């Protein structure tokens, strides 16, 4: 093995990585799993997650892990937590729960009746310190209903079904080791389970919440992403500018706010259901459509006269249109790239080819272009790494600039059309470089074939494409019609 | 077609991108043209602009739009614009235009006479709402004389030139569908024809503009840039620590600043061409002059001074002679990576070969890195646009990056020395693999002849390249003195 | 030359780059050597650095450059410098050095007498201005004792060491040009012979010093790092929105903050040595080490009581567990990428071998990833470069992104687990690429040399690589057992 080789050059004896031993770039360390329990959704017969999921899907994870015997009242709940844990009741002093004095007169009720005492430690957790409960949006539902139906109105591609649809049956968290992929199950876990994501924990201050670092934590990346669009736009470098100053305590409201932001935009007038002001839904800008075009004339005038808060209605709807323009010159090259790669694997010159690979998370040894495929940039060749990175990460993105009005990132920026242009060269670069080896090869009579290292090496050998076998697929799952699905190849229904 | 074949694999009709079909992955969309006028400059019998630009070169562009009609007086636009764009109204009452209140007697005048009236939408965009006008710089000047005519003394690479040569002579610009370059445009155009690139409408606040964000919009990136380089030193970190407590109302002045910001060292003393601060223009740092030479000395002593409002002199002279040094050292690279991409075109090795591309904008196949080439990051060779990324993307940066006092720019950042290494590297591993792809084509007696997807695809069939004939630059245009030009090879004069 | 060439083509005469001549595209302008210093430490043989290091380690290189003289009173320096470096004054009036309203009593003492007098310019710099003196932490030491002691507490990776170790030690440092990495020098310098990295002169602001603005100057990057680590977790972006109308005056403590900060975290209540709290020194996360393992416990315990301020300890131990989780199996893809690299080096298909490229920095030919080797992004292979990325810039920053909780740079972010899988595909491209090439060479019988330009260049020729020679290390600075030393190949010691 590496590690044995390792071992004996470098003078550090092989030993499992978990033991406490500092390995010297880490070349003589044995992987060891970490503790696992076993996924929810389609895939349970293999997915795995870490345990603190405790906290994220506590509905079915949540256990009892308390040291603190007891029965106590609220007041005894703040005493003692004032010691052990005082920032939470601080937040919580700080908080409409925990005073009266900075409630509003809202007209909460539980069961009918008005809230007029405080909501204190127990009424969200128990009084029972060994059966204590780690809350979702459930709990919030009993007093605050409205924002909570809103908050489980949206479709797929929103905070309604980020994890038990876009994390449960997604390729990309299903194909790979749970620990790797700790940070997308609570990332879209938060967003969908809890009422904290905007407004967080113990304060649950609105005004908080109608800030954008309510919503770039999660909303940023691939690189780049619509928090870089935001900020590198002119509404962006203002929100900088006038944040320590503005007043964030004004409701969410045209005319309320001189600079927009996250909210503002997308949960016009305090609405809880954020994707619904879309125009449609787009695979993140993946799939190709005018948002101009006759047909969704309702949603770009409802996006105009969002606009017409601070503007022109026809600036405005001259903007939006750029945008329509912008993402369509877009996709001629991600088309262009398509081309080009898809050419490469049908005259059969794509090193490694997909059976040079190790098996996709389907279990099969198919080109990841095609349907049925698996879009990614991982254990896969240098083409089609090239090819998901220029439909996801660059495409997808070049919406989103035009979206956000950042004239930076649809032009010279991350996610941008000359970040496309690039891409374009690299993909064809590499597809010139293999047509070139395979023509050599050709003439000479050499019969190539494809590394070893394509196909296994210690992270790809734990890779759950190898475990796949028929049978193996919690088809009804899929076969469920209250939430949306993943249209996966493996799926076995509708 | 790719459409054709994509369409009977992923049983998607094909069809035009902007019916408002939701294309799947775009994949069997065709491309139709957006609207367009045409553009102004010297290649105006090809260069189009999308209709928007009414709103950016209003005095060409601008026509009425509106389907109010009435004549009114302020008054009358306060009122309904209350209701119908409540943050315009709400700006301007919380400006010196529309608040006597917040005036503090500049003793403004227009044909001579004092301005002591409330300045309202009328007297900006005219009386009759059939006939409403988008201002200039050329509105502003009958108020406020110095502000404009500073605004207008710069020269070739300042905001005074920005849209109308280094837009409309620009070769990345020209080179390209207009609606893939619409931010260029603009913000080009914003810094050159309007007056609320750093003090916004409609509160015109120079307190706003004094603040980093009034420039980081536009002066960032190429990746990373001088808002980068400003924000990673010294001064930005505590720009961001005292933003939200310091006085911003504050006169740009000796003394009465602790943390500089761009307005300050470049709008010294309120100066409205910042440009003229600057020792000589050197292409964004792409040409290399020594500022610490004796020649330079006057500009070198000038900004000692400026420092010196905060710190030694002699620390100050340290700093900048780390400048030239650093940039001094940063050219080597340069001129390495430039003798390794030009040898391989001078060897005939590089692929494609000029003639194996779209022809560049100029409709020639020309190598890009020779004088009368176009140097470019698109539609060219990995190697060329590598080259590109060198001079443009990293080795100006690094001049930036000691310009701005970040350390870490400097050396381990984004548009850094070591991203120089970094990327000399891949260029002679470019030139490495043609040689050696050449070497064996040689020798075996294979006719390598480029493949077809670098000359032509979806994106690349788009280019104005194709479509270039001899007499179609408008060579009047470049024959003016009153503007300085690019020196572009088909100028046609001198 | 290159430049004789560029100048016969481009029509510029060629000259040395320090004339203040405009140089087109850098092309025909000659390097010269700056003016230098010897440099200090082990190199000092051949070690230069740029005469500013005056100002950094002002012990071995501060010397008189003043042209004011006279012997002067306290009261004297402000006068005049109120005029000369207005800031500096305003700063001093503003701190508890120069003004007593704003002094808490803490009971300072100089040779155990109490200091109640202002501490003004000449008490720090002395009278004579022609013997003014630039200070070390040696003089805050006078007043200052226990703060100083703890500055100079930490071993290796810490403050106490950072220049006089990891620089004049270091062999990215050591094997460039000075001009290079004159920000190297002094990012280092100022957290080690400084007590104004965090709180600045000369407010010397304690309150200034809590904010993560104090840190990130030098905390950031290899692209990403512990600034855009701490920035993307929820407690930067709540940084972010309270920052401006929090209490910054509070002493670090628990129940004084809601939102932590670096500070808060690792100068835990006010010591001022932050790296004690860190488990175990791992090279910047590139060594392995489980922290979760049963002999750090100690460590471990006191982390879970620190995020116990505002948190379960259950919670705390989960994330820091997931942390632990997520390192080790980010150490399976960096010994998948060795794996490949190595295994080119033993079959001896990686191009160039070290034998054609330019020595480095010892002056000897050996592959990087050997004992004795150098670890590079320069000068060397684009495997080897490769290589290097995965471990320093990649596989050490998903152990930061853990620690600070950021869900996106731990999967998809910058420094992230997909960051790996995309260098891992690069590393097997470059990789696959090689053997393809050797395995044609060999059956044709083509006889590879490596170019010219991997060894030989107008940069490479500058490295001192070219001009090591027995006996030219200091070993006698080796020896030394007051400072830790790093494991260099030609110490010649223990
Ligand atoms: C009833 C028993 C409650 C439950 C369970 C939860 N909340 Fe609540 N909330 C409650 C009251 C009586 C108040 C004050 C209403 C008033 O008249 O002002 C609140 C207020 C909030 C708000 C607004 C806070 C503010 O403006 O400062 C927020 C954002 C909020 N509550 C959130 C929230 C969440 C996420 C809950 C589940 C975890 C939750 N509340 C439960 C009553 C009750
Ligand atoms: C971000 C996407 C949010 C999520 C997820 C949740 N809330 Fe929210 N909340 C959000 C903002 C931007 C605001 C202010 C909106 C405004 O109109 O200005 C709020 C407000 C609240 C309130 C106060 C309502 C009141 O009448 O003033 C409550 C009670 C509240 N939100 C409840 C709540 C719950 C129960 C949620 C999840 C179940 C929840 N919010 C999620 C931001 C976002
Ligand atoms: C108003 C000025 C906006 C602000 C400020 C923010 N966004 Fe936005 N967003 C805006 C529009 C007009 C669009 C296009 C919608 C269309 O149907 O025309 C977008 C789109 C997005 C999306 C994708 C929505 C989808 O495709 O349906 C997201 C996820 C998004 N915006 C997020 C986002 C965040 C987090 C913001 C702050 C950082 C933000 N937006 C600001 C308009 C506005
Ligand atoms: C929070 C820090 C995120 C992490 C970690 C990951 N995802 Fe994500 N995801 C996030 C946002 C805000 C968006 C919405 C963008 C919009 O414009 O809609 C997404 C979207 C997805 C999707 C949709 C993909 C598609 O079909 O178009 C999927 C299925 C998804 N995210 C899953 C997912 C998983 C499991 C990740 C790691 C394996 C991953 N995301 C990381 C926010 C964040
Ligand atoms: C005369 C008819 C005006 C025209 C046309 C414009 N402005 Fe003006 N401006 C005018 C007055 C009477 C004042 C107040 C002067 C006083 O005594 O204080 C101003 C002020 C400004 C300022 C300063 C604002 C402030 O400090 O708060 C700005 C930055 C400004 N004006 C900008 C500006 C621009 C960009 C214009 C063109 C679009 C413009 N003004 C036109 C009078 C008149
Ligand atoms: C950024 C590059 C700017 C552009 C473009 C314009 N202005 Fe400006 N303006 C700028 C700043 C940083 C300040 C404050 C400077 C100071 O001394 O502190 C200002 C100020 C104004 C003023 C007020 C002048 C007064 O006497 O107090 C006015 C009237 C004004 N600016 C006018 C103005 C006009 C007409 C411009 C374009 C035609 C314009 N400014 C452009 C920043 C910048
Ligand atoms: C003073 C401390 C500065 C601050 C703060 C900002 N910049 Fe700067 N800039 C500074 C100098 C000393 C230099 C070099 C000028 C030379 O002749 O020595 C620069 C240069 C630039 C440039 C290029 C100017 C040219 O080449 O002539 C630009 C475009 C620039 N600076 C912009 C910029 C911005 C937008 C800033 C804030 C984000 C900023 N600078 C801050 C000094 C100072
Ligand atoms: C605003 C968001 C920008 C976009 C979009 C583009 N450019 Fe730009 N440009 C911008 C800045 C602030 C600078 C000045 C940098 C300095 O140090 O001088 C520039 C500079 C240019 C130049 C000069 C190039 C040279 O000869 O050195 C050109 C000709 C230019 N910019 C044109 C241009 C075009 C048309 C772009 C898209 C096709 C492009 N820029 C994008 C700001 C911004
Ligand atoms: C001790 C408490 C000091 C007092 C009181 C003053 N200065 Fe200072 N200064 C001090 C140190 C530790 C340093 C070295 C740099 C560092 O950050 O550690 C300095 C440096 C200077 C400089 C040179 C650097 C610069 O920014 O230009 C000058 C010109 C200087 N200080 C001036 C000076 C004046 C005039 C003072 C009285 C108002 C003064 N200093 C007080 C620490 C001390
Ligand atoms: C004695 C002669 C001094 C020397 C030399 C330095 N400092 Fe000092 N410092 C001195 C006094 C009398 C005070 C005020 C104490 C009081 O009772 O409040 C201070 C205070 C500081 C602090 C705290 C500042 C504050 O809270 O506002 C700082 C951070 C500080 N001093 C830093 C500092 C440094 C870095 C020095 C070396 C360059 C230094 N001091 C020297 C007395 C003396
Ligand atoms: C960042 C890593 C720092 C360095 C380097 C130095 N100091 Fe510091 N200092 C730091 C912070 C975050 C704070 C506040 C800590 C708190 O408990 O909240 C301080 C505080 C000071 C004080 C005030 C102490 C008092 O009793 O209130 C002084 C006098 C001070 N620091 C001195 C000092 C000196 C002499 C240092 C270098 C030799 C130095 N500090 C370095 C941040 C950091
Ligand atoms: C508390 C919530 C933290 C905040 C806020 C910041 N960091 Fe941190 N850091 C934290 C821990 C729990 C860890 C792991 C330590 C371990 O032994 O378990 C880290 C680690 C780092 C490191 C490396 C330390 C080492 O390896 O021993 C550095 C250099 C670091 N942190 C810096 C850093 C900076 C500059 C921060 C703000 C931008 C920051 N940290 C915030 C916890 C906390
Ligand atoms: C400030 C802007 C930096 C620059 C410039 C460079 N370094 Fe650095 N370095 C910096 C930080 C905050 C860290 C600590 C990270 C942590 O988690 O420990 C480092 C670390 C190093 C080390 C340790 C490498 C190892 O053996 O693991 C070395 C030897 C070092 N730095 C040296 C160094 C040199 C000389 C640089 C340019 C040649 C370089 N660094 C740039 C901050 C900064």
């Amino acid at each position: 093995t590496f590690q044995d080789v390792a071992s004996q050059v470098f003078g550090q004896p092989v030993g499992p990585d978990n033991d406490g031993t500092l390995y010297i770039f880490g070349l003589t360390a044995k992987y060891t799993e970490p503790e696992y329990v076993d996924g929810r959704g389609p895939y349970k017969s293999f997915l795995k997650m870490l345990p603190s999921i405790r906290w994220y899907d506590p509905e079915h994870y949540w256990t009892n892990g308390s040291q603190t015997e007891g029965v106590f009242k609220n007041e005894e709940c703040v005493l003692c937590h004032t010691v052990q844990t005082p920032t939470i009741v601080n937040d919580w002093k700080q908080s409409s729960h925990g005073s009266k004095d900075i409630r509003r007169g809202i007209g909460i009720k539980k069961d009918g009746k008005p809230v007029e005492d405080l909501v204190g430690c127990a009424d969200c957790h128990g009084n029972n310190h060994q059966k204590l409960e780690m809350p979702t949006y459930k709990l919030c539902n009993d007093c605050h209903p409205k924002e909570t139906a809103e908050h489980r109105a949206g479709g797929l591609g929103s905070h309604t079904h980020a994890y038990t649809v876009n994390v449960l049956e997604f390729s990309w968290h299903v194909g790979k080791p749970a620990e790797e992929v700790t940070g997308c199950a609570h990332c879209h876990a938060i967003a969908e389970n809890r009422c904290s994501g905007c407004h967080t924990r113990h304060k649950f201050d609105p005004a908080e919440a109608r800030k954008p670092t309510a919503c770039r934590v999660c909303h940023m990346g691939i690189d780049h992403d619509e928090w870089a669009m935001y900020n590198t736009s002119i509404h962006g470098a203002l929100y900088e500018a006038e944040s320590a100053r503005m007043d964030w305590g004004k409701k969410l409201k045209k005319g309320n706010y001189r600079v927009p932001t996250c909210a503002y935009c997308h949960m016009q007038n305090g609405d809880h259901n954020p994707q619904r002001f879309g125009t449609i839904y787009s695979d993140m800008g993946m799939f190709q459509v005018d948002r101009g075009a006759p047909k969704h004339k309702a949603k770009r005038d409802s996006w105009i006269k969002l606009c017409q808060d601070c503007h022109s209605p026809r600036f405005a709807a001259d903007k939006l249109k750029e945008m329509d323009a912008g993402v369509n010159l877009s996709f001629t090259k991600w088309r262009e790239a398509a081309a080009v790669i898809v050419g490469c694997y049908l005259d059969g010159v794509v090193d490694p080819m997909p059976e040079g690979s190790a098996p996709d998370w389907y279990g099969h040894y198919t080109f990841s272009l095609l349907p049925g495929g698996d879009p990614r940039f991982y254990a896969t060749s240098n083409l089609e790494r090239l090819g998901l990175e220029m439909i996801c990460y660059l495409t997808g993105n070049v919406y989103k600039a035009y979206a956000h009005m950042s004239m930076y990132n649809q032009t010279y920026g991350n996610g941008s059309a000359f970040e496309q242009d690039r891409k374009l060269v690299e993909i064809k670069t590499e597809a010139a470089k293999l047509r070139r080896f395979a023509a050599i090869e050709k003439k000479i009579g050499l019969e190539h074939k494809s590394a070893d290292f394509w196909k296994h090496g210690e992270y790809l050998d734990l890779l759950p494409g190898w475990k796949r076998k028929p049978g193996d697929v919690d088809v009804e799952w899929f076969k469920r019609t209250d939430i949306p699905h993943r249209a996966n190849a493996d799926a076995g229904v509708e």
